[PDB]
Formats: C-alpha cells, structure tokens, sequence
C-alpha cells in the first residue's frame, strides 16, 4: 500500500522555476523542464528501483515522490561525492542534512532511504495537523516542500514554496514524481 499520504498525480504543480532549469541547461522551465530532468536521472534512478519500492511500500508512501526527491536532491547520485553534497552538509540519494539529522547506513541503501522517507513522512503529518482543512493530496505537497525548509515556511497552499531552494522545491519534485509513475515507480 502506497496510498496513505495522498496521490502525486492529483496534485497541481508548476515545476520547476528557471532559477532550476537554467543551470541544467534547459531553455524553458515548468513541468516540461521538471520532467525533462526526471527522464535524465532515470538510468540512474532504475539502479535502486528495488529500494525505492521496497520502502514505499514499507512506508505507505509512493515511489515516485522518493524518486523525484531523490532526482532533485542528488540526480540519483551523480553530483555526490562518496555521497556527500559539494558543501559537505547533504548525505545519500535524498540528502539527510548531517546539521538537522544524524545520518544512517550507507549513501545509497536502504536504511539511508528509509531514514529520508520516515523524515519526509514526519513532516507531511505535521502539515496534516497544521493544515486539517487541506486535503491529503494537498497535505503530501505541503510535505514535501516541508522536507526542504522546515513545516514553519508552510504557512499557505499557494506560497509554499517561496523560501524553499529555488522557491520551487514541492512544484518541481511533484512534476519529476508524475513523470516517474508514467515510468515504473
Ligand atoms: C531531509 C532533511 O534533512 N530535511 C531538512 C532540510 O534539509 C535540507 C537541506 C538540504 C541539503 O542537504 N542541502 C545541501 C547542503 S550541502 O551538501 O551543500 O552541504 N537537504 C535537506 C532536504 O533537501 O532542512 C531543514 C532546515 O532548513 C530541516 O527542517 S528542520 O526544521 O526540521 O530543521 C529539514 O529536516
């Protein structure tokens, strides 16, 4: 069961700002650029497919959301350094911030995936408290753009993702997870 959070492929979203698909190297930004990018990291991605689904279904969480965090936070991977971030901070595929969380198992196995999810699933029922009116589907973006800047930046529906990395944290990973479900996830 994947379903307890809401469903990715309900949710509304922007995708990616400029200040995301510039850097990447795409022309244009939103969905199209957060999908684009999403189909990049996919070889990659499908070298831990049985991980992501294990613990998504461990966790009641859909492998897609795991999969757009993990495309997002490392590019399942590739910008890591012995799963490190360039500034030292981030570790493993969803990068756990070392600062905020003592970061277990290795960078790209399953305690380190597990780790990450339970985290983001700690903050989309913290969001589920804050925001009671909201729907689940709603709830699972606030989640997610939580699991970047903190439940305190989710103060609205709409704005988010202002505070987040590149104010579009939630809008972009929601648009990679829509792309991997159309893909396996
Ligand atoms: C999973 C988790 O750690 N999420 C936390 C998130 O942290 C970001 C940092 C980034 C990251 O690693 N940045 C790269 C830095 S480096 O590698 O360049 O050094 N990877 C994480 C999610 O994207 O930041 C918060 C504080 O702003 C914490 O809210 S909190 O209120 O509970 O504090 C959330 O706990």
């Amino acid at each position: 069961r994947t379903d307890c959070y809401g469903n990715v492929n309900r949710i509304d979203t922007t995708g990616a700002s400029c200040k995301t698909a510039k850097p990447e190297g795409l022309s244009y930004c939103g969905v199209p650029a957060s999908k684009t990018i999403a189909e990049r990291d996919l070889k990659a991605m499908d070298r831990y497919k049985t991980i992501i689904k294990k613990v998504g279904e461990k966790l009641c969480v859909e492998p897609a959301v795991i999969a757009g965090i993990i495309s997002r936070e490392s590019h399942a991977g590739k910008v890591l350094k012995n799963g490190w971030g360039d500034r030292g901070n981030g570790f493993g595929l969803m990068q756990v911030d070392k600062r905020s969380h003592k970061p277990q198992g290795t960078w790209n196995g399953e305690v380190h995936i597990t780790q990450g999810t339970t985290i983001l699933t700690d903050f989309i029922k913290r969001i589920q408290k804050k925001f009671p009116s909201w729907t689940k589907d709603q709830q699972l973006k606030g989640g997610i753009s939580a699991y970047n800047a903190g439940a305190g930046n989710v103060r609205s529906y709409a704005r988010m993702d202002i505070g987040t990395t590149h104010d579009d944290y939630a809008n972009d990973v929601v648009a990679r997870a829509q792309y991997y479900k159309q893909h396996g996830y």
